[PDB]
């Protein structure tokens, strides 16, 4: 049967993979783990663009998971059970490849490149196992890594540190895929980039980037786009000043600062890094030559065909758990709501006068605390995820096919160990995209969930093959046009039109107009 | 007006010098002999290029670099060269920048790739000062491994090949990393080159290894399918070098150790056998044959200028490849046998001789006319038909601007036979504003105006991916109407250049070859 130790060519040398079986298939998978796509970004290559990797002499071991990039532990008890024993290092520019075991140089399979999320400060490729997706849909799955936190996103806003190191690493990984994936049996002309949350923001940033042109044929943006408010910044000023200050560096010049910051060891860099729970991309002038808003609004914007979507409860549970650890949302009453919404307006970078606009839009005359709290979670999910997705879909759909989804399936394994109000939380679709297969865990699923995961994997792989999710036997997914149709993605399939049109009117026209009226009372 | 400018690179500081260009106000900073790769010597012979080493202090950028190892077989050519030596240590580039420019000036960048059949040439023949000064542009002249050292391949892991092409990639990666320090815009890099430099540029256009390293391409009298400069098989270069070296190894691992042991004189002796050497389909720089890469529905070329001259086989190439002047012996009596010999060189069966004769000579009796028809046919096969085929493949995916250059240079007109129109290379004089290594060529007022037009077309293309600007004659983009610029003192536009010849070479002759079979 299939080879236990497959050897494959790369530009830098041969790599030895291993053979893996997935549940309930004769189809086996070849894995190639920890392949370097760039030189380790250490010493003078810290806060520098990625350089081309060194050649090696022998057959390189491709059976070991790579180091994750430097990051902090900011429950997560379960993440360390369902993770390999991964170590952490500045030496982390590696990718992992999952290929059907039949495939070899020239098999010409579609390629799906997974970009992990984690607020551009946490995560790793080795959390994700592409074996089930690879095996079921006859597809090459590539999981990449990129610099995170200060090492990924530090910027002086000048030539000494333009920034977006992590995004340049993602470019370097996609260039590697163009140059090498044919040797693994992938088709470099059918590469689809996909990612969730900050991975969606990453994918969406590639879609607008002149630097990423020709590195992929299609894009999938799950619960994250390039204008996700906390992951993009016009100014480098605060990351510049905070890192310069905390590092203790003498900082008369950016040139002196860069020498001092390159002198810091890993423990010193981890201490500076821990301050940033989230970190934004900047307008670096290279990867993002302008703000993603300006790039999408451009008459000369030429996006690839795209899938864009969101879940029906983006702010249901996991994000409130992380960003409201004291459970203040459960204290919301009609009495407290005005003050909570003034505090929310400031976090959304609105004037505090907008608190009452948010209240009228999302809560109206509602007195019931349970209802008020659900309206509050709706409003947050809309601001952070749903409105940005709808805006980006609107900008892309005049130039290229957009297929829009709202994912609605509450996962069976979580529904009893979460509050009963939680529908499809942030990240709930990832379980179905990967066929319930992750690092060292097969998640439990119902028959219905298996059928829905098969449907989602075939939509995604069909899109990777053809730039269209549709095929005979899958429910119809209409392309998004002036009717603004979207897939209601659940066990029972349906189609809607103009998702949250009144909310989109509120956020994009009503609220900016009312802010402009405040400047008139002043 | 700085006499000794200092500029930053990733590997350290360089000291340039100040140059003034004839009768004009813009001065130029030059930075010569900058390393873009580690010397490809010892274990780095027949190996991909490594990143250059950092240096302490300020490196001298006032001296021209060594040329790569090569053989000479034009006495007065070396009179117009600076006194440069030859070495395996030759991975250097030269930079010409307007003297006003500094780190962040964000000028367009033009990267010149020299020709010479992938066996001869050097950056130091070319002086970018006049182009840099006239058009406010950074001009970079690169070097790359030539001959056996550039293009030896075992067709396997031990020597995949295309070392010279990987050096050109390494020079473009250096430009991405460093040109901002010289005042160049790394997002407006245009690669340009003539003949094997055109073939090189055209190979970058199809290469996944070169994607994102340039914004535009200019292919002067050479593309990636130029018949003698591409090979599917490494077999002949593999066996000839293995045999001549005396290495005689049963395995390519032993062969590679033996070939790395040879000194420079031993390598020059092996090298001399190859007057021309091809790129291989290595699976990496060229993942498939350039024909297949261009024919692909997923071919994504940059905007391109592609062109040829009206007399590609007029004088210089016949002088080099017909030293015995047997073209001047052609008569109606000898023509059939000459064309059977020509068919074999074009890799056609000898039966095709009479097809070539009908197509290019017909009933013609006059020896002078027959000889002109023969030179036309060779220029068409080697240059014109390949350029039109590549322009056809590119133009449905990206803007192509096509030119036929027609200007006979005034300084050569009296010296050459009167039948010679715009010979192979004649446009290079106008692209560089008649400025070369330690020579300013003499030109008429009309030639100055035409050179200013060509430099502005090329620099406009570097800035915008479109040669056009107000005051230049219109250059239409190439679409289904197949318009091209007739580039001469009097501007004009044609459609479907040599359409009957294109029909002959691309449909009639292949059909008749398939009729010889079966
Ligand atoms: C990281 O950031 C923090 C915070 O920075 C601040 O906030 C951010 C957001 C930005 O807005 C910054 O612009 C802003 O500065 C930095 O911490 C701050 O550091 C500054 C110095 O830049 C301090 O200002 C001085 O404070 C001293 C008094 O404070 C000292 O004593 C404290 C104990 O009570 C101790 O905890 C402090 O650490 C501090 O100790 C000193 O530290 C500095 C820096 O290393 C060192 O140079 C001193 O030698 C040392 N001093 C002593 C006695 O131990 C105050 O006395 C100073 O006043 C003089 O200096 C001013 C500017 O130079 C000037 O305007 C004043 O008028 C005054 O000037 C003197 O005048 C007389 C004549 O009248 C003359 O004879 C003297 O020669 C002359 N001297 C000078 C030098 O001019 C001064 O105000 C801030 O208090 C401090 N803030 C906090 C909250 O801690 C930190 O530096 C950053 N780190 C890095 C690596 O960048
Ligand atoms: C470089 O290439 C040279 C040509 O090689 C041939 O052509 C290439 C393209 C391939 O097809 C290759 O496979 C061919 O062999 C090559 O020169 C040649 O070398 C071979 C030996 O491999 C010679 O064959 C033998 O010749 C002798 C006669 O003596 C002469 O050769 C020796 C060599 O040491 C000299 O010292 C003498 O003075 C003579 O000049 C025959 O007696 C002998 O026959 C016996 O051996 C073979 C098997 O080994 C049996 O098949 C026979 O039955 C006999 O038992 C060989 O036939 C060949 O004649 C010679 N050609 C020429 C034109 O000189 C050269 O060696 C290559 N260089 C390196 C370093 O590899
Ligand atoms: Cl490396
Ligand atoms: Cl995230
Ligand atoms: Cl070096
Ligand atoms: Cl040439």
């Amino acid at each position: 049967q299939d080879s236990a130790s497959p050897i494959r060519n790369t530009h830098t040398g041969q790599v030895r993979g291993s053979l893996v079986h997935v549940k309930d298939t004769d189809i086996a998978v070849h894995t190639f783990l920890g392949i370097p796509f760039a030189k380790p970004p250490v010493g003078p290559l810290r806060f520098a663009p990625p350089e081309a990797p060194e050649p090696w002499s022998g057959v390189r071991d491709g059976t070991s998971h790579p180091n994750m990039c430097l990051q902090n532990d900011n429950d997560l008890k379960m993440m360390n059970l369902i993770l390999p024993p991964i170590s952490m290092s500045e030496d982390c520019l590696y990718l992992n490849i999952y290929v059907p075991a039949h495939a070899h140089e020239g098999s010409n399979l579609p390629v799906m490149v997974w970009i992990h999320g984690g607020a551009l400060t946490v995560g790793m490729a080795s959390m994700y196992d592409g074996s089930m997706l690879a095996a079921t849909e006859d597809v090459v799955v590539v999981a990449i890594q990129y610099r995170l936190g200060v090492l990924g996103f530090f910027s002086t806003g000048d030539q000494h540190a333009k920034g977006n190191w992590g995004y340049l690493d993602q470019v370097a990984a996609l260039r590697w895929v163009q140059q090498n994936i044919v040797h693994f049996g992938g088709n470099p002309d059918r590469v689809t980039i996909f990612g969730e949350s900050a991975g969606g923001t990453s994918v969406s940033s590639h879609v607008v980037s002149p630097m990423s042109q020709g590195l992929f044929h299609g894009a999938i943006m799950e619960s994250g786009v390039a204008v996700l408010p906390d992951l993009i910044s016009s100014s480098s000023e605060m990351v510049h000043r905070i890192v310069a200050n905390l590092s203790g560096c003498a900082a008369v010049n950016s040139e002196t600062l860069m020498c001092c910051l390159r002198g810091k060891n890993e423990a010193e860099m981890l201490a500076i890094n821990k301050v940033f729970k989230i970190i934004p991309g900047v307008v670096d002038g290279e990867f993002l030559p302008k703000h993603p808003q300006e790039l999408m609004a451009s008459k000369d914007f030429h996006p690839v065909p795209s899938i864009i979507g969101i879940n029906n409860d983006e702010y249901g549970w996991i994000l409130p758990t992380i960003m409201d650890p004291a459970q203040k949302i459960e204290e919301i009453t009609r009495k407290t709501l005005p003050a909570v919404l003034k505090s929310t307006a400031l976090k959304m970078m609105l004037p505090p006068e907008c608190g009452d606009l948010l209240m009228e839009e999302y809560m109206g005359d509602t007195e019931d605390p349970e209802t008020l709290q659900a309206q509050f979670r709706e409003m947050k999910g809309d601001f952070m995820f749903v409105i940005p997705a709808l805006q980006v879909a609107h900008f892309q759909r005049s130039h290229a096919p957009v297929y829009f989804y709202e994912f609605q399936h509450r996962p069976s394994f979580f529904k009893d160990f979460r509050p009963p109000y939680v529908k499809a939380d942030h990240g709930d679709e990832i379980f179905l995209v990967f066929g319930y297969q992750f690092g060292n865990i097969k998640l439990p699923y119902t028959e219905e969930e298996e059928q829905l995961s098969r449907r989602i994997m075939k939509y995604w792989a069909n899109f990777a093959r053809h730039g269209n999710p549709n095929s005979e036997g899958l429910p119809y997914w209409p392309v998004m046009d002036h009717d603004e149709q979207y897939l209601q993605l659940d066990i029972q399939p349906s189609v809607g039109r103009a998702l949250k049109a009144r909310r989109l009117q509120f956020w994009t026209k009503t609220l900016p107009q009312k802010i402009q009226e405040l400047k008139g009372s002043q």
